[PDB]
């Protein structure tokens, strides 16, 4: 039989059902209404699959969005491809205890304590035992959003790519935070062959005291690069100056974002570049010297894209994971072409990238930036915060697991 | 004094005054108008320099744009970087001997037979060390356009990096041909680490019987790839097939091109999506298998980038040297950045890569692609016809000291 939240049978001992946090295509709606708690069958590991009890759970708005069923119902897309579940359990992140292994898990054991990487495809397809990159392939998608049977179920299933050593001096909740946001950074940081962050290197971050820019800054630092952070208030500033940027711009000091005038509108140009260049000149200010950014890490898209663009040095990146303000960026070919730019598209992790990332934690190179931790009970009201901009600074968890906060260090 | 156009001074021996065809600002217009013969004193090379008599000159439209004074003056702008002249003199493209060298030039010599690349730089600049390409230098720029002393001239003079031995079995014309829009290519195609073409990748070829598509088609062909032409016509198709394009696209089958609807809008992006993927089974059609291009030879800018982006494979790249039709380019981030595409800008050569494209050139492997040969005196009427319809598939080329066609092999 199923057991409470916040309680686990005996390691190893898998019960037939679980409680989950479920979305369902009839109820796709605001987080508050869409997920609801239901008992569903415990999944049983196929050849490759590891078994999870998680002990915490990571939020992230591709929750919302699954709610939401925009940009898709993501349960009626895996139904089109053969599904026969007609619910989703969201849940891209995770931190707990491996209870069960399949055929061909020849590394990870019954037992041990991990957190989940959400970088997901089929690990016997042809084009990921070959071609460039795994995130490449055909399957390649992201666990938990994609994917069912992700961390708001008492037990998450994934693959043995996907798991990585839990941090001995992290709580559940703390290694639950960071690893799809931090290992998704560390792609677009170290990923990208020709444009990886060397030492001095100037890396404008967008959205600095948000999951995604905090990860960033702090790898960016340990690589020796100078951070500059995009916030939206003078404590969201200070608080990524205390994770190693440099200093921070304030984006309310300026009101040309959106998409620029055309390149033909001379008096629209003359206006939105002047705004342009005052943007470009705070971070020569941070610097004490007139350097341009040779990595701009995006994800607010459309609205701020023609800043990156601008601004991003010759022969620099822009590399961007999202399209938070929208997804018509524009990009005026006149400096992008001339100075030699590269607008390079990034999305979760291959399993080098996460380690890598995930050695950081381990060592205690990098904070996971825990702000808030709430109950299972929660996942929609937390979301429904989210969605409405409510969430203390910070990644938020919710405890599954665990029978209480700050258990799980070793 | 001076010689007669089509005659030269016995080797090494340096006339006080040249003929040239010259643009001023004071007739900035259409071609026809703006190049005028005139006598001008020819210059004295300075260290690291070399002053080359011209056989023949390749013609190319960034010479329309100089005539014009778009996007500015190249006068004007020269003499306010300091500059004493008044006139420019064009020309990017040159075969011809050597007739003077600088103080501080450590290989080429007075008599050798020669032809020029682009990429123009002080070689003496800090940064010509220091940044990671020359090309990412402050003085990073094209020769003949940006600069004075182009090809136009009886000598021209350019730095000696931008010196390449002129392949024995071509004619002046021939070899005046294919050096400023085949180095480009071979850059786009070859110059960026993460994205350069391996055997069997598929590359996609816009413009193809132009100067640039027509050596990008040779190039991707020597180094396995596999080219698809976009082309204006039928002709223009056989004849980017004869050059090693597995098969052609006739853009005029396609109503979609130019800026996209925003993602916003839903009607529009139906009926653009079917056009776009009408643009991309074409390519399965050619190929006989559903295999997108790895990477996009661009250069017409916003009117194509739209549909590049869409038909780029997952991981591949779109490359970028121009923007014929504008510098508004939208990239949907729906698919850059889920797809995790490469949208780079490519500009000028370095001297790696220069060489490495006259090497195929010297060997034979490549067709330098000459169209239509014309004398010194028709500057401004073969610009003019350049900028309306007129001029050959591929290159044009002028006789300067060449006395008549079809000298110069050795
Ligand atoms: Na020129």
């Amino acid at each position: 039989d199923s057991v409470p939240i916040g309680s686990l049978p005996p390691v190893g001992e898998v019960p037939n059902r679980m409680f989950a946090q479920v979305v369902r295509s009839n109820r796709l709606g605001d987080p508050i209404d869409a997920f609801q708690i239901e008992q569903v069958d415990v999944p049983k590991p196929g050849e490759g699959e590891v078994l999870v009890a998680v002990m915490a759970a990571g939020l992230n708005f591709n929750n919302v969005w699954a709610a939401r069923g925009v940009p898709i119902d993501v349960i009626a897309a895996r139904k089109a491809q053969g599904s026969p579940y007609d619910f989703h359990i969201g849940g891209s992140d995770a931190s707990g205890i491996v209870y069960a292994v399949g055929a061909g898990v020849k590394h990870v054991q019954v037992g041990d304590y991990v957190v989940v990487h959400p970088g997901y495809w089929d690990p016997k397809a042809p084009d990921v035992v070959s071609v460039r990159d795994p995130m490449f392939s055909a399957s390649a998608q992201i666990w938990g959003y994609n994917t069912n049977f992700g961390s708001f179920g008492q037990f998450c299933l994934a693959y043995e790519h996907q798991i990585l050593p839990k941090a001995k001096h992290l709580t559940w909740e703390e290694a639950a935070a960071p690893t799809l946001v931090g290992t998704t950074a560390y792609r677009m940081l170290h990923g990208w062959t020709g444009h990886t962050v060397e030492k001095d290197d100037v890396v404008l971050v967008w959205g600095g005291s948000g999951g995604l820019g905090s990860q960033a800054i702090q790898i960016a630092r340990e690589a020796g690069g100078i951070p500059i952070a995009v916030v939206s208030d003078a404590a969201k500033g200070e608080y990524c100056k205390s994770l190693g940027a440099k200093g921070y711009i304030d984006r309310r000091e300026f009101n040309h974002w959106g998409q620029p005038p055309h390149w033909t509108d001379d008096a629209g140009q003359k206006v939105w570049t002047a705004q342009a260049r005052a943007f470009g000149k705070k971070i020569w200010d941070i610097l004490g010297e007139r350097r341009n950014p040779r990595i701009v890490l995006e994800h607010p898209g459309e609205d701020t894209i023609p800043t990156s663009i601008f601004c991003c040095d010759t022969g620099g990146m822009v590399v961007i994971c999202a399209g938070t303000t929208g997804y018509s960026a524009v990009v005026d070919l006149r400096y992008h072409w001339v100075r030699q730019k590269r607008l390079q598209g990034s999305h979760g992790t291959n399993t080098e990238q996460a380690r890598a990332y995930n050695d950081l934690v381990y060592s205690g190179r990098i904070d996971p930036c825990l702000g808030e931790v709430r109950s299972f009970l929660d996942v929609g009201k937390a979301h429904q915060d989210m969605m409405e901009g409510k969430l203390a600074h910070g990644n938020t968890c919710i405890l599954v697991g665990a029978a209480a906060k700050s258990l799980g260090k070793q």
